[PDB]
C-alpha cells in the first residue's frame, strides 16, 4: 500500500528531492523532541498558509538523515500519507478508511522507526467524521505508527473544538510567520533553485526586495511563500527576456509585483521620509483646515512606521467634530498616500451595530452558527485589506460587544475572529469617528477648537468610553469647523478634483466661477452641521446636471465659460450657453 | 467475541507491561469496596481528565492479581472498552447497542465477574439520551455486568444528574490531584522508565522539582501526568541534545519549560523567599510612592504564601484612592514579582451590571445562558491563570449581588459555575479599585495621607460596602496623591521603559532630560485628576511624536542628546536630529 | 383625483419652500381638516402643470406614510428600516422626490427612539426633500421637543376656508359628487 499511498520522503531527501530549510531549526527541535517522547510522542504544526509546514517536515527528515536526532529517534522515517491517498484517488465512502488501515498495518511492521506525516490534518475527520482515519489511528496507537500532524491554526481550532482528542495525543508546535529579513534568508536559500529554474541569475538586492514587497504586496498569505511566489514569477519573466540574463530589485521584481495589480509608482518610490516631511503637505492640500487634525494623525501614523511606537498597535484615532467636516475625507485621503488607494479602507456602519452583532461584528458569527458570514462583513475584509484604514461611523452607537472588540484591537492589535484566525493587521490605521462631543464643537468657540472647549469634547469622550479605550487611542483629534476660511477654497478643490475625472479629460471645463459661483456654492452649501456635504450634492446639480443639460444641446466642441446666471439659490448659478 | 475490540486489563497487568500505580491506595481501596457492595456496586471515579482515573483503576488490577481483592471479587477480572469499541466499528445506527450488548453478554454468560470499564462516561447517555449505549445498561444491570469507569465532576453532573438511575447504581467516588511529594514519588516510581527510554538520567532532586514546577508553572494542568510531561519532555530535550547525559536538579527541567512561557531566569530562581524579602524594596523601583500600599502588599504576599494565611483562600485589597494613584500599577507591578508576568492580571469591569448579571459575572447562567464562553471573562482566565492577579474596576460600582459573588475569592476559594465545572482558586490575589473617597484623598493632606482624611475615606467604604464583604479582606489600603517626588521617579522608569521596549536595540537614547525637562513632563503629563496617568500620553505626545518623527523622516540614524528647550509647550523635544 | 382651489396661497408657499434650497422642507402648519392634503394634491398637481421654479422641474410628489412607518413593519427598529430603504431609492437619479407626510407627529419617532426620526435629520439637509403637516395643538410641542424640526422646516400657516371659499371649493368638486352619486 506505501508503494501507491504514501511517499517516503526520508530517502527522497536523502538521495536529494528536498529543499534545505532554513529559519525552523526551532520547530524542528520541538518536532524531534516530541518524537522521541515516551508517551504522547505525536507532534502537530500549527502555521498558515505561505508559513513554511511543508519545509518544517522536510528539515524533520535533514535531522534525520544525518542522525542528528536522540537515540529513540535515530531509525526513524518520514512518509507522506495524505490528499492523493484519501480524496484524489478514491471514489467511495470508505475508500480511504480501507486504504488507510492498509498502510497502518504495512507501517505498523517494524520498517524502522516508521513516523508518518499528514500535511493537512482537515483532510482526516472532517465532517462527520465516520471513523477517517481518527478512531483507528489512536487505536492502534501502541504500535508505534507516530505521526506529524499539520495544519493551519483556523482549522486546527475548529477540527480541535469538533473532537478535542487527538488534541491531547499530539503535541502543538505553533508556527510563527518569519521576520522579512528572515523571509530573505528563505529567498537566499532558494535563490539558487530559481537560478536554475529560470536559467537566471539572481541579485542579492533582488532578493531582499521580494520579501520586503510580500509584506506589501499579498497581504493574505504569508511571507515565505508570497515572496517565493513572486520570485518565481519575477525570475520567468526575466527567463522570457533570456529566451527573446538576470533577477534585479526594481528592473524586475519591484516591477513584477507592481503589475500584478497595477501600482507602477507606489512601493517602489514609497521611502515613507517624504510624506511626512513632504507627504504630510498633501494631506493639508487634500483636506482643507483643521491643519492640526491632519498633523495630529500624521504623527501617529508615523510613529506606528517603524515600530518606533510599539509595533504591536497600529495608529488610531478617535475623529470628532461637525458632519460634512472632512474627518472620513482625512480617512480616505490618508489611505490615498499612505497606500494608495482611497477606497482600500473598510468602512464599519457602527449606527446597525446593534444586538445582531455576528456576521455584522467583525469577528463575525461564532463560528458554526446560522449565519456564515463568519467575519464577513470585516475579518475577511481585513484578511485581503490589513494596508487600509478601518473606520467606524458613529462608534458611539455601535454595540459593547463591537467597542469591546475595538479595544482588544485598538493595542496589541492580534485581530482574531471567531473562526479561530488571526489577521493581526497591527498596519491598519484605525479610526472611529463619532457625534459625542459634538455638543462642544457646536459652541462655536474657534473655527478651531480653542483650549478648555476642546477639553469638553473630550469630557463627553471620557463620560461615554470606558478609560481602556481612550487609554489606548493615540490620539483623538478635532474636525474643526471649516469655515469660509477653508471653504472659500475647498470649493475650488473639490471642483477640481472633479474637473480632473469629469469626461477622463477628453474634454474639460475652466469654470471659472470668479467669487461670485464660488460664494453661491460655498455659502448657500455649507452647513454648519452638515459641513460641505450638502455642498458637494450643490455641485453635482448646480454643476454637473446644469453642465449636462447643456451639453445635451450637442453644443460644445471644448472648454466651458463663466456667466453666473443671477427661493433660496433661485439663481442655480447657470452657466452660459 | 469482546475481544475483538476491548482490552482485558488485568491481564495486561498479569504480564507487566503497564506503569505500577501507587499513591492512590485508598482509591483503590474504595473502588474494592464498592465493588463488593451488595447493591449500588459500580463505582465511577469523579476528578478532572490526567488526574490518574485509570492508573485508579489499574491499581486495581494489580489488586486482582496480587489477591488484595475480597473473594466476591477475587473471581473478577478488569476489562477496558470504549471509543474504538464505540465508533471505530459503529457505522449505521443501533451499531453501539450492538457491541456493547454482544460484549455484556459474552460477560454476563459465566466467564468470569468481568467488571468492564469506560474511562468516559459522559460518552454514555451521548449528548441526550435516546439510548445512546445508556438504557441498556440499567436494563443489563440484572445481569451484575459490575462497572467501573471514571468521569470528571464537570461531565459528572452534566450527565449523571440529568440521567439519575445511575446515581442509585453507581456509589462514586471522588478522586483528587495528590502532593507535590507523592507526585514526586510516582515520577520516582516512574523515572526508570525515561531513564531506560530515553537513556537520559535523571537526579533526583530533578524529580523533586518536576513536580514542584508543575504546580509554578502548567496552570491548568494536571499535576499527575503534568509532571512526567516535564520529566518526559526535558529527558527528550536532553536525549535531541546529546545526541547532537542527565536531567539537571530544576535546571534542565526549568529552561525546557520555562522557555514555554518565557521568564527562564525568574522561574529559575529562589523560592519566593529572597523576593518576598525584598519585595517592597524591589517594588519602590516600579512602584513609586505608597510605601505603605507596598508594604501591605508584601504582607499579605507573605501570608498567602507558606500557608500562613488560611490556605482556604487568596489574599485581597481594597485599592482606594485617586485614579492615576497607581492602584492598577501596583497590582500590576506585583502580578509581576508573584508570577513573574504582569500580563497576568484578570481585569473586571465592575460597572457593566444589572440584577440580570449572570454569564457576566464568572460564569452564573440564566435559561437560555448557552453560548460557550458564558462567562470566561473571568473563569477562564482564572483557568488559564490559577497563579495570578484578578483586579475589579471600581468595585463600588459593583451589584451587590455580585458582591455576594465575589465572596467566591474572598473567602472559601472554591468557585462554581453554571456550567457544572468549578474553578477553585488559591494563588490568585485579588485587588478591589475604588475611587469612593477621591473627595477625601483630595484633601492632599501630605504625600503620606493623614489619617483623619482615611478615616474619612473608609467611612464611606463601611457606608457602601456590606460589613461582611469588608471584613474579608486582607487589608484596605489608600493611596496617596502622587505629587513630584513620586513622578521625579516615574518618569524616568518610563524613559528607560520605553527603550527597553523601542522594538529592540535600535535607537538608544540618551534620556538626559534634567530636571528641566522632567519638570516639563510634570507640568503637562501629572495631575492631580488622573495622576500620573497623562505623563504616559505626554512622552507619547512629547517623546515619541518628536523624535520618531526625525527617525522617520531619517533625521535620526542614531543615539540621541533628549532634553527640552524654552503658546503652551511649544518647548515640546525642540532637539537636534 | 379632486381638483383643489383656495389654497394657491398655500400651495404656491409650499412649492417655494421646496424650491428653496436650504430650509427646504415645508410643514402645514395650522387648523386640522382645512385641506392640507388638497394643499399636497395642489402640489401634486403644479408639478405636471409644472408651474414651479424650475428647481423643481424634475421633482415627483409621494406621499410616504403610516404604510411606511407601521404597516410595513413587523417589530422595534422598522420605523427607520422602511423609511431609509425608500431614501436609498430616492436619494439619487430617480426625479427630485419629495415625500408628504400625513402627520409630522409620525416624525421625533417613538420617542425619537431613532424610528425614521434619524433620518431625518440626517436628510433634512441632505435633498431627499418632504412636505409635513401637523396640528398646531401638538406643533408647539413638537418644535420644542425636537428643536431641530423648526430649524430644518418651514412653516406654513394654513387655515380653512371661509364659507365663499368653501363654496368654491364645492362648486369645483361639485362634478365629483354629481358623477359619483348620479
Ligand atoms: N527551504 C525552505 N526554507 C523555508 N521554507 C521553505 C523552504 N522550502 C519550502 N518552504 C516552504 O514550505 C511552505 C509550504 O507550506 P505551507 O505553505 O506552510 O503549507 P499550507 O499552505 O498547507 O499551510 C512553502 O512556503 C514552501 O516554500
Ligand atoms: N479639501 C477638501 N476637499 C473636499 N472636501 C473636503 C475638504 N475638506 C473638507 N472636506 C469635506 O468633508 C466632507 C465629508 O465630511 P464627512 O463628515 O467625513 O462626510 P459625511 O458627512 O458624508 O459622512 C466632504 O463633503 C468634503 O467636502
Ligand atoms: N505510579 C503511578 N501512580 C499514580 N499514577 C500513575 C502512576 N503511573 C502512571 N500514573 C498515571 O497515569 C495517568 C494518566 O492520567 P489519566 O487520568 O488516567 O488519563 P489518561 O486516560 O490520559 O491516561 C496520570 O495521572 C499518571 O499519574
Ligand atoms: N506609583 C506609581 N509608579 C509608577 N506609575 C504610576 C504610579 N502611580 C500611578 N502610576 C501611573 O498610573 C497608571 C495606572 O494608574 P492607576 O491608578 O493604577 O489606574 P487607572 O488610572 O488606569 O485607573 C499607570 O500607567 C502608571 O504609569
Ligand atoms: N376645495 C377643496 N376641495 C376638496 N378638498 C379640500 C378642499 N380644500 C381643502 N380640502 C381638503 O382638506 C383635506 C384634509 O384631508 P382630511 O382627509 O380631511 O384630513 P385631515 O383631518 O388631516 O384634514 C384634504 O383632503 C384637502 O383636499
Amino acid at each position: 500500500y506505501l508503494s501507491k499511498y504514501a511517499i517516503d520522503m526520508t530517502e527522497q531527501a536523502r538521495q536529494g528531492k528536498l529543499d534545505p530549510v532554513i529559519g525552523r531549526e526551532e520547530e524542528i527541535r520541538s518536532t524531534i523532541r516530541v518524537l522521541a517522547r515516551r508517551i504522547k510522542s505525536n507532534p502537530c504544526l500549527i502555521g498558515e498558509p505561505g508559513i513554511g509546514k511543508t519545509a518544517i517536515i522536510e528539515g524533520v527528515a535533514q535531522r534525520i538523515i544525518d542522525d542528528d536526532v536522540p537515540t529513540i529517534l535515530q531509525g526513524a522515517k518520514l512518509f507522506s500519507l495524505d490528499l492523493a491517498a484519501l480524496t484524489a484517488g478514491a471514489k467511495y465512502k470508505g475508500d480511504f478508511e480501507e486504504r488507510f488501515k492498509g498502510v497502518l498495518k504495512e507501517i505498523e511492521e517494524s520498517k524502522t522507526l516508521i513516523v508518518l506525516f499528514i500535511d493537512e490534518i482537515h483532510m482526516l475527520m472532517g465532517n462527520g467524521k465516520d471513523d477517517a482515519a481518527n478512531i483507528l489511528k489512536p487505536a492502534l496507537s501502541r504500535g508505534q505508527l507516530k505521526v506529524i500532524g499539520a495544519t493551519t491554526n483556523n482549522e486546527y481550532r475548529s477540527i480541535v473544538e469538533k473532537d478535542g482528542a487527538f488534541e491531547r495525543r499530539f503535541q502543538k508546535i505553533e508556527v510563527a510567520e518569519p521576520s522579512v529579513r528572515q523571509t530573505v534568508a528563505i529567498l537566499r536559500g532558494l535563490q539558487p533553485k530559481y537560478e536554475i529554474h529560470h536559467g537566471v541569475r539572481i541579485l542579492d538586492s533582488a532578493l531582499v526586495t521580494a520579501a520586503q514587497l510580500a509584506k506589501r504586496y499579498l497581504p493574505y498569505r504569508r511571507l515565505p511563500d508570497s515572496a517565493l511566489d513572486l520570485v518565481d514569477i519575477s525570475c520567468a519573466g526575466v527567463a522570457v527576456a533570456r529566451d527573446s540574463q538576470n533577477v534585479v530589485d526594481s528592473d524586475t521584481i519591484s516591477e513584477t509585483a507592481a503589475r500584478l495589480t497595477g501600482i507602477p509608482v507606489k512601493k517602489l518610490s514609497e521611502s515613507e521620509n517624504e510624506k511626512l516631511i513632504h507627504m504630510e503637505r498633501d494631506l493639508s492640500s487634500e483636506v482643507v483646515g483643521q491643519m492640526d487634525a491632519i498633523k495630529a494623525v500624521s504623527n501617529a501614523v508615523r510613529l506606528s512606521r517603524s515600530g518606533l511606537a510599539n509595533p504591536r498597535q497600529p495608529a488610531s484615532f478617535l475623529f470628532l467634530g461637525l458632519s460634512g467636516s472632512g474627518k472620513t475625507e482625512l480617512a480616505k485621503k490618508v489611505a490615498g498616500f499612505l497606500f494608495n488607494d482611497e477606497d482600500m479602507m473598510i468602512r464599519v456602519d457602527c449606527s446597525e451595530l446593534s444586538e445582531k452583532y455576528a456576521v455584522s461584528k467583525l469577528l463575525g458569527t461564532t463560528a458554526g452558527y446560522v449565519g456564515y458570514d463568519e467575519g464577513g462583513f470585516l475579518t475577511n475584509q481585513l484578511q485581503y485589506k490589513p494596508y487600509s484604514v478601518l473606520l467606524f461611523d458613529e462608534v458611539e452607537k455601535a454595540h459593547p460587544d463591537v467597542l469591546t472588540v475595538m479595544l482588544q484591537m485598538l493595542d496589541d492589535g492580534r485581530i482574531t475572529s471567531g473562526q479561530g484566525k488571526t489577521i493581526d493587521c497591527s498596519n491598519c490605521i484605525v479610526i472611529m469617528t463619532s457625534n459625542l462631543g459634538a455638543e462642544f464643537i457646536n459652541s462655536q468657540q474657534g473655527s478651531k477648537i480653542q483650549e478648555s472647549t476642546k477639553n469638553l469634547v473630550m469630557g463627553a469622550v471620557r463620560q461615554h468610553f470606558r478609560p481602556e479605550f481612550l487609554n489606548r487611542i493615540s490620539s483623538i483629534v478635532i474636525f474643526n469647523k471649516l469655515s469660509r476660511k477653508a471653504i472659500h477654497k475647498i470649493v475650488d478643490i473639490r471642483l477640481k478634483e472633479i474637473e480632473e475625472r469629469f469626461e477622463q479629460n477628453d474634454k474639460h471645463y475652466k469654470l471659472n466661477l470668479t467669487q461670485e459661483a464660488k460664494d453661491f456654492l460655498a455659502k448657500y452649501g455649507y452647513s454648519d452641521d452638515m459641513g460641505a456635504r450638502p455642498l458637494n450634492r450643490l455641485i453635482q446639480n448646480e454643476i454637473l446636471n446644469k453642465l449636462a443639460l447643456r451639453i445635451l444641446k450637442n453644443e460644445i466642441k471644448d472648454k466651458e465659460t463663466v456667466n453666473v446666471v443671477l427661493e433660496a439659490e433661485e439663481c442655480l448659478e447657470v452657466l452660459p450657453n
